[PDB]
């Protein structure tokens, strides 16, 4: 008896892990390096599957400014 698999609500931890992975990987190849997201995507829970893409979403809406110009979250 060690740990039966009580995985339950750790889907938060679920999460923060995918969230991670999809935060560094979204910067990872649209900043400077061609990372494999299919592949970050392979090694994340599927539960973060639309997660993973979401945070890879919002980080793509960050990577939108990217070089030159980063971040102009004003009005214009």
């Amino acid at each position: 008896m060690l740990k039966n698999l009580a995985k339950l609500d750790q889907t938060e931890m679920d999460k923060v892990n995918v969230d991670l992975a999809a935060a560094g990987v979204a910067f990872k190849e649209r900043y400077n390096m061609p990372v494999i997201a299919e592949a970050v995507e392979r090694e994340q829970p599927e539960h973060l599957r639309s997660w993973f893409r979401e945070r890879l979403i919002a980080h793509r809406l960050a990577s939108v400014n990217l070089s030159r110009l980063p971040y102009e979250p004003k009005l214009k």
